[PDB]
């Protein structure tokens, strides 16, 4: 019995890191917190995206100011993701290619689809859409967004005020290295570098203590492993099993680096682009003077060889001098994210392709869980049962979510995309796609209030994915539902009333394109 | 079979019959043709009925009807929260509390949401200092100022209007039966027909086609509502389909029930439900205007109709052989599915459990909600009908694990029937949340503890019905406490410190309302 009052967190990455500065920022002056690091190969900053919460839901919590680490982190602002050559065959280019006489593109965009009489727009569009009353795509129709984003415009005007939800683009090396500085600065973290050597266990099962390569011994009464996907504690140690889900993500491999960017000839894009390829797609996080891009893909449709190649040409790039970061991750979870004393935070607890740019918030989103679930020295099994609950829902709802991207897509030109079709989806996410078909929403949002959402990580995190999520996505790569809702038959006021709705978003898309400055120009002024 | 719904029926009339006449009416106005087929019955005495704040926001709201129109209308009082009557000790029903710890046996369950400190609920501050000796409150007298005003019958608003706590109604529902009769069909074009259902015809497919009346009249609809009441004429007898009984987890079975006339000017009103345990069971007490309904709902395992009724008119000092009594024996449990084929089942005929927490009208416009939230066309997609059923069965089985911990956890065991409660089995959903509640966790926090969005948004507060306030009222006011503090709190210092002023603005909210509001018969008088 009693407070828990050493906790040992093993590696020092971007996880580690963000553990040390929430743990030591929640448990202030009531908990000594060691973080256990050792020198590994350094690696290129091939570039993170985020989510809007990022900022109210961990740097707020540590009392960092947006403006404080952004500067220090050289980040850029990220509106949406621009998902590119999703529903056209061909090879892996970054040019649009032409589809029903536009380019073939699509933007999920942050924040929440607006009610009318109680019903989300999403479902007003597709009436008239499904009607032949309109032909303009559901991201443009529903979204302020997409027309802003297609001349590069920034979500603030000079003075600062913000014309829309955002989240930020940075390299995840210099987030860690300001978390370092700040945790060990500030909240009195103990930093050691050194590579664990042996770990040993008591008769219960529990982790005693981590013994280093230089013969020092750590013990602790909570231990938080962060040592990516080797799980040194929670899979070595405590041989938890890995729940492989490759039988719902086909893409295990990646090929990443940094390309140098002119922001002064051509701006810089306010948005992630996912760039649909032939046995995978690639990312594009634009960063400043710099843009950060990595090639997704499936080790059983491409070899290494074939996808450096196609990573390479691409982007016009030397496969033979280029700096190049080959990866091989694991998909999936663990059966149990938290095992006796030993709790997973980050890739050591489960991974998937950052499509939605999911990476970071599980670090903070399991964190926000722990801190919500902290045990005391009896480890209440209580505490530990439900933790692992919500980290499996939050993971096995994004797995869901990102299969749909390549379920749903139309392309059947290459092996890789006619394999992901043969793929079954999961009971959740195919009465999801039931509700979807019969004109219902998906986890429709309690209010249209983004303050309101991205405000309170509580209400959000009971309703991550919602209905704006599902329609940008499954709408945009092309699935609709049969038939519009039948509710709306019985609504002849509201889909009148409606084209006032409509009319606002074109009037704010006309607005803020006029009068909105470029990302190149606010962020000149911001970074000095 | 495709096309929109034209035609509804609705067979039973009475409280559910003509709420879904106008939620039904109101939502489909001039897009269906609505027609209520009502049978003459024996008429039954005025017993009362007890509601929650969500009635005006989510039902007379929705119809247009100011809260002063429909309470002049149906003579209405206030309801500010339930008041637990005798649930901890020993002895024979009396409406007199018996002494407890040196104060009368109640505690209050009140409306709103308790407080967040530090994005912990104020439950959880109070257990701490109660475990650590530092306080000796009950749980409602230190986190709610209503119980208070309520001991001293103090009116929820001031006499210039101003509302000054969460409250709901109490009124005789024939009245606002007759009041939502003459709205739906005066106003809303429902069309009233006076005769007894003979004879349901189904298809091939199982769905009803028409139902023929006494007099030879044949309707036929797209959709069939049933509101018969616990008959079931279409969703039991018609389409077959089987009750659940869930006798297992409750045992009362059976209601005597009357109404008292009361001189409300020579002991005033009671602002609140009176739930008083008996030996067999308990008994409530509604005051309304002039009057109070009181219902003995007792076990007919433990106790005889001719006992119950002994027991209820001795408490009320009434003759049992002359006294205007109500003997009902009521089928606790649900139908397997609520909506089958073309068939929706609304009200007693879907589900029933005794009134203990004011839920029985809730039911009918959360699924009159749910109804028009899913509401199908004429090719009944399975989809909507099945999404439907779901959020039927957890209202409702949420709501049945909800009142069995009053039994499950009281005290009391000095009668078979308390005894016997002890000895029946917690669902697997209610012993998880008993399971968090001892290990010092929240049982579905409220995402905010803004009551406004709360009762405001009939969305957010139906995915959080009953929230970590509402249990905390009931199992730590039976007793039931956490084996020990939340863990989390012997690391916040500075919360534990703070929250002294969380509790002392409860305590001057209590002094200062006690001593300028008026008692409810002084607002009631200005007002009616
Ligand atoms: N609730 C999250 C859901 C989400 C996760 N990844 C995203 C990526 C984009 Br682009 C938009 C939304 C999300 C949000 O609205 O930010
Ligand atoms: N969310 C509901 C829960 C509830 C159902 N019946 C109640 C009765 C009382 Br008294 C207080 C709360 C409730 C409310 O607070 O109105």
């Amino acid at each position: 019995s009693g407070k828990i009052d050493k906790i040992l967190i093993v590696g020092g990455g971007t996880a580690g890191w963000m553990a040390a500065s929430y743990l030591g920022k929640a448990l202030q002056g009531t908990a000594d917190i060691t973080l256990l690091q050792a020198p590994d190969i350094p690696t290129l900053g091939v570039g993170e995206a985020t989510i809007p919460n990022l900022q109210t839901a961990f740097f707020d919590f540590l009392g960092i100011p947006e403006d404080e680490w952004m500067r220090e982190c050289n980040a850029s602002y990220k509106v949406a993701i621009k998902f590119i050559n999703w529903r056209t065959a061909g090879e892996g280019t970054s040019e649009a290619r032409e589809l029903d006489g536009g380019p073939d593109h699509f933007y999920h965009s942050f924040g929440l689809l607006k009610y009318h009489e109680q019903i989300p727009l999403s479902h007003y569009w597709f009436d008239r859409s499904y009607r032949g009353k309109t032909v303009e795509p559901f991201d443009y129709a529903c979204y302020k967004e997409p027309v802003i984003l297609d001349a590069n415009r920034s979500p603030r005007r000079l003075d600062g005020s913000k014309v829309t939800n955002y989240a930020w683009h940075f390299d995840a090396h210099l987030v860690a290295d300001f978390l370092r500085r700040f945790a060990t600065e500030k909240l009195g973290v103990r930093h050691v570098e050194d590579r664990v050597e042996h770990v040993q266990r008591d008769a219960n099962g529990n982790i005693e203590s981590v013994r280093t390569a230089t013969g020092r011994v750590f013990d602790a009464d909570l231990f938080v492993d962060c040592s990516g996907f080797r799980g040194l504690l929670i899979n070595k140690a405590m041989e938890e099993p890995f729940l492989d889900m490759s039988d719902h993500l086909l893409n295990d491999s990646a090929v990443a680096t940094q390309v140098p960017h002119d922001d002064d000839a051509n701006g810089v894009e306010p948005f992630t682009s996912a760039i649909a390829m032939k046995s995978g797609w690639t990312w594009k996080i634009p960063m400043l003077g710099r843009f950060g891009t990595g090639y997704v893909y499936s080790s059983r449709f491409a070899t290494e060889d074939e996808a450096v190649r196609e990573f390479c040409e691409m982007w016009h790039l030397d496969p033979e001098t280029q700096p190049l970061n080959r990866i091989r991750f694991r998909v999936g979870r663990n059966r149990r994210a938290w095992v006796g004393n030993c709790v997973s935070i980050g890739t050591s607890s489960c991974f998937v392709e950052p499509l939605e740019s999911t990476g970071i918030y599980f670090v903070y989103a399991a964190l926000y869980q722990l801190v919500k679930h902290f045990p005391d020295k009896s480890l209440n099994p209580v505490l530990t049962a439900r933790f692992n609950r919500e980290i499996e829902t939050m993971f096995d709802d994004t797995r869901d979510f990102i299969q749909a991207h390549f379920y749903f897509s139309p392309r059947t030109d290459t092996p890789f995309w006619r394999a992901n079709k043969e793929l079954r989806l999961a009971d959740g996410m195919q009465e999801k796609i039931d509700m979807y078909r019969a004109g219902m929403a998906i986890n429709a949002p309690a209010s249209d209030d983004a303050q309101l959402y991205y405000g309170n990580f509580e209400e959000e995190f009971r309703n991550f994915w919602n209905n704006s999520n599902y329609y940008c996505v499954l709408a945009g790569l092309g699935l609709v539902p049969d038939a519009p809702s039948p509710r709306l038959a019985h609504m002849p006021q509201a889909t009148e009333s409606v084209d006032e709705v409509f009319g606002a978003v074109k009037d704010r898309q006309r607005n803020l394109l006029e009068t909105l400055p470029s990302l190149h120009e606010f962020l000149r002024q911001q970074h000095g």
